[PDB]
């Protein structure tokens, strides 16, 4: 995945979007 994009995904929180495969 793009790093800059990676960079505010990895940041702002991976996991609680990961598991429903959605969340924001």
């Amino acid at each position: 995945f793009l790093p800059i994009l990676a960079s505010l995904a990895a940041k702002f929180g991976p996991k609680l979007f990961s598991l429903v495969t959605k969340k924001s």
